[PDB]
């Protein structure tokens, strides 16, 4: 029964034909549980280790690596020698990273938990029903339990489905919604039916919802609803159903390695035609196994050298180092892609209360009736100091000073404070402070009157702990609250029924002190009261009320106003039906206006810098609150969101006005609107999707489970430090201190990390383009390989990977927050950058290529070969040019190989330099801008020399210590790298403004 809180509870029983008295028959419970199956949420999809194994090599330019370690494995097995001593490390190491890679990837998902599962904390394992077959109550698992059944629950117990209340065993029932409603204040609970078909939850006083909690009280119900039909299952289903995309960077990444696919394939179909010649030879003659040989060999090292290997642990480092240091600012990212994501935040939706306020409330202002005579009329306004909960404070008129009980009219204004109120103070001996206990509004309240003391109470003796309730306790020796009329959303009020401590056999002196929004108790007025004397409500004071309430609250005072009031004359006990909270209004009529209390949630003091911030870096801003339309706009104004004279008749609306709004009209609404009020429970996400559909990377904040479909859909969910588990699990970043303020940081921080991990990333890729050229190169020329898989792993990984790191750190520009949004779309390189790194690719190619073939020739140490042309011949089968001798196999010679990889790490470790900035020049932004960058180079070369001297290791990637010329060589061809750069920096710098 979907709409079981409109329906009587005669109705709900009528409808599943079962009696509250016995309950469901076994057949019935039968029939129940095969119509609407079991009580529980789904569970999550049984993903297996080997399907997640299995996944790890899903993606193309891991699945290329497995391809070229099964050639490198076919080749280190169909070769012929004594080189036992080492011939499979090429496959090993390849495999070894695919399977180091596929581990961590292992690892993270068992690591990882979703929000959907994190909901399951909220239904308990059992519930106590009442059944046919059985006189008593019978708890049974939770998960048996059906529409239709009688439940039992009391205080403590989990709520384990949705439930319409039948009848409430104890004096009355408070249940703790906070989870599903916000409303962290236990609430009173009734029977009787609600009428608006489409109320929303908080209005449904008649149901207790799946995985809510009672805080009092006991009561007998009927299921309505279970499984997925309960609000929090509806809230999963939602969730489930809420597809996040991959982060901008993700999909260029994803991008870039289709694109490699497809180069990478198109390269060996290069090698294959620039050597078509081949069919011109004999068929007789030569090897044409050491010819497949060769080139299954350079597939292999173009596979390894187009794949920057190292770039995701690159990647992953700097996140999880600037994770890391965003925590040090209260911004706890849970995902690391979504640091990127942050960067671009485009709009940031924030609720108001907590985050952009203090939540500390405090009373400000507040005025009784002076005067009234005839037309005439005047007002007694009063000011009060002490923005804390603390009695520390006094109340003035006109910053003067006075006593409170001076005026009559003030002592029954705070006599309506003190007793319609549930909350209280209480010293924290501990901080040191005086907390809050229960609503913040009531407690404000409570505070006042504490300052107001109009009984000249002797607080100056009392300790800390005695001062907190020391003049609202005075108030309630002078009055016996018999009963209280909660307050409710419909109007907006609360009261409660008193009568006097010492008085006899009397059957007069009964009152009802009212508190609630203006508008709706002054309507209810027919009397004002004025000191100790009462006239009748006219026109002229009304007028002159609502108009200094107009002021207060939607003026730069920006107040949240309470009219208070008694109805002198309420009507006799007996003759009050304190069960329907629909009669309430009723009761709290013909009532006599005592006075308005107007009370300040502060703004954080970073605030209003922080909505700076976001105009400078084009970030808009969107206050979400429970306020009323016209306070929400005059915070609005009071902050920054809105300018203090600006229009924004379309730029504001109520959850209401938004709804009678038409498909077309709401999303039109949201790409100018900047203020959301009395929002209902599903705008949150449809305010998201209207935002996607414009583009923009959005951040909305939340704190409940029914938050969590929001924050699921946008970009950037945002949870509470002090919010659920729930709403944390489904948010990309958590605020350990709620503030509105740490957003900005983070979105700054943000574009800070990014910046640098764009320098990083061309850098890594731009050794990947050179490395192809000399694989290409050397394939095309038919020489002999430059560089082998083995080393261009190690530059991949090590050399260039400690550069590539430190570059995460490069110093951020300061004009950071003075731009707009990055487009998610920009691309990494493209344009003239583009050109460079096809010059300095093609560069890298024949400084390697180079390198090696000058060794093979104009090198003393090795065959002085000068125009010999290694080309020429690679199997000495005829050996035509050797007219005598006994070897042939230098054209293995570690020499070469370790000319072109020396070059190759010196060139990179110039070519991180030219990497500090895209396109100022190193004379503008010197090397030692960044320490990091220096101490890597150094780190690098050293590792370089490790490998050439420490015997293992030489041995392993074929290289041989160079010689003080051969390293001289390696400099000449290298450092000029610095300069074709800075020439083409200089081009992009004076000839492509614009
Ligand atoms: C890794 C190494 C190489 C050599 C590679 O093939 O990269 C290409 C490639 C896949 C792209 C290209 C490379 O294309 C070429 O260099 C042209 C072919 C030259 C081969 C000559 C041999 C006969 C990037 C690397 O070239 C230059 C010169 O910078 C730039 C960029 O990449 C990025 O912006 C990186 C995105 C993370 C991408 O055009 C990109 O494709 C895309 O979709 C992009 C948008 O991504
Ligand atoms: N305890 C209370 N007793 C009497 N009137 C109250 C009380 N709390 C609030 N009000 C009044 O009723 C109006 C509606 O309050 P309500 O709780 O629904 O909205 P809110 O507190 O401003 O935001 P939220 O929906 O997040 O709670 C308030 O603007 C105020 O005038
Ligand atoms: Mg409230
Ligand atoms: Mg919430
Ligand atoms: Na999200």
């Amino acid at each position: 029964m979907e709409a079981a809180h409109s329906k009587s509870t005669e109705e709900c029983l009528a409808y599943f034909g079962v009696s509250e008295t016995t309950g469901l028959t076994p057949d019935q419970v039968k029939r129940h549980l095969e119509k609407y199956g079991h009580n529980e949420l789904p569970a999550e999809e049984g993903k297996s280790l080997w399907e997640l194994v299995i996944e790890q090599f899903e993606d193309l330019l891991v699945r290329i690596l497995l391809l070229a370690a099964c050639i490198s494995f076919v080749l280190a097995w169909f070769e012929e020698g004594e080189e036992t001593i080492t011939a499979f490390v090429e496959p090993f190491v390849i495999l070894l990273i695919l399977i180091a890679n596929a581990i961590v990837g292992v690892w993270q998902e068992r690591n990882a938990e979703n929000a959907i599962e994190a909901l399951k904390e909220y239904e308990p394992e059992m519930g106590k029903v009442y059944r046919a077959d059985r006189k008593s109550v019978q708890r049974i698992k939770a998960r048996d339990i059906v529409p239709g059944d009688i439940v039992e629950v009391a205080v403590g117990d989990k709520v384990p489905a949705d439930i319409r209340i039948l009848s409430i065993k104890s004096t009355t029932l408070r249940v703790d919604q906070s989870i599903l409603t916000g409303e962290s204040v236990s609430v009173i609970k009734h029977t009787e039916p609600v009428p608006d078909p489409r109320a929303v939850n908080q209005d449904k006083k008649n149901m207790l919802f799946s995985g809510t909690n009672i805080a009092a009280g006991k009561a007998l119900g009927i299921v309505a609803t279970t499984g997925v039909s309960t609000e929090i299952g509806k809230i999963r289903d939602q969730m489930a159903a809420t597809e996040q995309d991959k982060t901008p960077l993700q999909q260029k990444l994803d991008e870039f390695g289709e694109q490699l696919s497809k180069v990478i394939s198109l390269i060996c179909v290069a090698v294959w035609l620039i050597n078509i010649g081949h069919f011109n030879d004999p068929v007789h003659g030569g090897s044409w196994i050491r010819g497949a040989i060769y080139y299954f060999k350079i597939a292999v090292a173009l596979a390894v050298a187009a794949i920057p290997e190292g770039l995701p642990a690159v990647i992953t480092t700097c996140l999880a180092l600037g994770t890391r240091r965003m925590a040090k600012k209260n911004a706890i990212v849970r995902s690391l892609p979504s640091v990127e994501t942050l960067g671009c935040t485009s709009v940031i939706c924030s609720d108001k209360t907590g985050t952009l306020t203090t939540n500390q409330m405090s009373v400000c202002k507040m005025f009784i009736i002076d005067k009234v005579d005839g037309d005439f009329c005047s007002l007694n306004e009063f000011s009060i100091t002490g923005s804390t909960y603390a009695p520390e404070g006094e109340v003035l008129k006109n910053d003067k000073p006075i006593r409170s009980g001076q005026f009559d009219g003030l002592v029954e204004l705070a006599t309506i404070c003190a007793l319609c109120n549930d909350s209280s103070l209480d010293f924290n001996e501990t901080k040191g402070v005086y907390e809050k206990v229960g609503e913040a509004t009531e407690t404000a309240l409570t505070t006042l009157v504490e300052k107001m003391n109009v009984f000249n109470t002797e607080v100056r003796n009392l300790s800390k702990v005695e001062r907190a309730n020391a003049c609202n306790s005075v108030i309630r020796q002078l009055m016996k609250k018999e009963f209280t009329l909660e307050f409710s959303r419909d109007r907006k009020s609360m009261s409660v029924y008193c009568s006097p401590a010492k008085s006899s056999r009397a059957a007069v002196g009964n009152k009802m002190f009212v508190k609630g929004a203006p508008e709706g108790v002054i309507d209810r007025c027919n009397y004002v009261r004025v000191g100790t004397t009462r006239v009748p409500m006219t026109g002229p004071v009304k007028e002159k009320i609502l108009s200094v309430i107009k002021e207060w609250g939607t003026g730069r005072d920006t107040l949240r106003c309470l009219a208070l009031a008694t109805r002198d004359t309420p009507p006799k006990r007996e003759e009050m039906v304190l069960d329907d909270s629909s009669r309430f209004m009723e009761y709290e009529t013909d009532l006599t206006f005592v006075g308005v209390v107007g009370m300040l949630d502060p703004p954080r003091k970073e605030v209003m810098g922080s909505i700076q911030l976001c105009r400078d870096a084009g970030i808009r801003v969107i206050m979400i609150t429970g306020d009323n339309k016209g306070t929400a706009i005059a915070i609005c104004r009071r902050i920054g969101i809105f300018g203090e004279n600006e229009e924004v008749a379309d730029r504001a609306y109520t959850g209401r006005e938004f709804d009678d709004l038409p498909l077309a009209e709401q999303r039109e609404a949201c790409r100018r609107a900047c203020c959301f009020a009395r929002v209902e429970p599903s705008h949150k996400s449809k305010i998201v999707e209207y935002l996607q559909s414009y583009d923009e990377i959005t951040a909305m904040t939340g704190d409940g489970v029914n938050d969590a479909p929001a924050l699921k859909k946008a970009e950037i969910g945002i949870a509470m430090g002090s919010g659920t588990a729930v709403a944390k699990t489904a948010s990309e970043m958590v605020l350990a201190d709620d503030n509105f303020s740490t957003i900005v940081a983070a979105v700054e921080e943000g574009r800070a990390i990014y910046n640098n991990m764009k320098q990083f990333i061309r850098y890594l890729i731009s050794s990947n383009v050179g490395e192809v050229v000399c694989i290409f190169l050397t394939a095309a020329l038919g020489l002999p390989e430059a560089l082998i898989p083995v080393q261009l792993l190690w530059v991949n990984l090590v050399t260039d990977g400690l550069p590539a790191t430190a570059l995460g750190f490069n110093p951020p520009d300061l004009d950071i927050m003075d731009r707009p949004p990055r487009s998610p779309k920009e691309p990494l390189i493209s344009g003239w950058l583009f050109f460079r790194y096809m010059a300095i690719g093609g560069y890298v190619g024949a400084a390697t290529v180079g390198a090696a073939a000058w060794w093979f020739m104009y090198a003393e140490d090795g065959p002085g070969v000068t125009y010999h042309q290694l080309t020429h011949f690679m199997q000495c089968t005829e050996d035509h040019p050797h007219f005598e001798g006994l070897d042939c196999e230098i054209f293995e010679a570690p020499e070469p190989m370790t000319m072109a990889l020396s070059v190759l790490v010196t060139i990179e470790m110039c070519n991180a330099l030219n990497s500090l900035s895209e396109n100022q020049s190193l004379m503008r932004m010197p090397p030692w801008v960044n320490i990091w960058l220096l101490g890597s180079i150094c780190l690098s070369m050293s590792l370089h020399f490790l490998i050439l001297y420490v015997d293992p290791l030489p041995m392993i990637f074929k290289l041989k210590a160079l010689d003080l010329t051969q390293w001289l060589m390696v400099l000449k061809i290298s450092l000029p790298v610095i300069g074709l750069d800075e020439i083409l920096k200089f081009i992009a710098r004076n000839y492509l403004e614009g």
